C-alpha cells in the first residue's frame, strides 16, 4: 500500500502534511521516496525517515488505485 | 492463527467498523479501515491518511467486532 | 518455553487476570489479555482493543500470579 | 552471552541488587531484576512485572556491583 | 538508495544542515561522515548522532542530491 | 563501521561525555564498555544504557576519531 499511496502523491504533486511521531507537521510535496526515506520538497529538500514519521495527510482527496 | 492482528484489522474493515487509532503521541486519529499491509493502515475520513503501524500504540473499535 | 514473555502473557490470559498495560507515552489502559501474537496484545474491557507491543512499557498484573 | 547485557543482568540478578530500570518516557521503575530474555525484563516487587527493553533506556543499580 | 546520495552532497559541499530528532529537538552543524547506523555531525566537536533518533535532515541551503 | 572507532577512542582516552536519550534527557559519565546492544556509563555506579534509548553521544572535548 505504501508504495501506490506515495507514488499517486508524487505523481500528482499532491501537497501534504507528514506528521512526525514527536507531533511536528511538515507540508510539502513528496519528490521521492525509498524503503527507508521520504524526500519531502517545500524551500529545499529535506529527507524525512519514515520510522519518524506517524501519518502522511494528502491536503486533498488523491486516489491509490 | 499466528496472526491475531491481521484478521482484526480485516474484520475492522470489512464491516466498515468506526474506529479510533491512538498513536505513541497521544494524538487520536479516527475514521475506517480501508486497507493495510505489513507497515501501513490507510485510514478514510475525510482522506486517505495513511498511518504506520510503528507509530499506532492502540486500535479502538467503536463498538464490538467478532474477529474470529 | 522459549521466552519469559510467552508465559507470562499466557499465565495471566488463562487466568483471567486483570492487568494494566502501560504505554510508552505513559497511559494506563486495563482490562484481561484476550489473546496475543509476536506483535500485539488484545486487551478486553468493553471492546477487545489491539495494542502494540511496540508501544508498551510494561504489563503489571494486579495481583501475583505464577508464570511458571 | 550475546551481548554485555547478559553479564551485567546477570550479576544484578543472581545478587539481588535494587535497580532503577528508567523508561524512554522517563518513569522510573524500582525492583529486583528476577529474570530476563531477548526481548523483556521481569521486574519484582510486590508483584513481577513484565518490562518490555524497547521501552527501557537504562538500568542503574542502587550500588555499585561487578559485572566481570 | 536515497540516504547516501542526500547525505554525500551535504557532506561535501559542507552545508549546514538542521538534523530535527524523534523528540523533535534540532540540532546543526555540517555532516562530517555517515554509515549505515549513525551522522557525524560537526560543530565544535564531532557528535556522534543514531539515525534511529532522525526524523529529518534539513539542509540550510538547496543543494542538489 | 563509525561507532566503533568513535566510541572506542572515547573510551580509551577516558573523555567525559554526554549521553542525550531520545526523550531529551542528558546522561553524564565516561564510556567503559559498549556492545552492538549497550554502551556501560561509569560516573558512581555502572549503568548500562541501551543504544536504542540514545540520540546522541556527544564528547566533553575534542576527540580524534580517525
Amino acid at each position: 500500500l505504501q508504495d501506490p499511496f506515495l507514488n499517486a502523491l508524487r505523481r500528482e504533486r499532491v501537497p501534504v502534511s507528514i506528521y512526525l511521531v514527536n507531533g511536528i507537521k511538515l507540508q510539502g510535496q513528496i519528490e521521492s521516496f525509498d524503503q527507508f526515506v521520504i524526500l519531502l520538497k517545500n524551500t529545499v529538500s529535506q529527507m524525512v525517515y519514515k520510522h519518524a514519521i506517524s501519518t502522511v495527510v494528502p491536503s486533498r482527496p488523491v486516489s491509490h488505485h
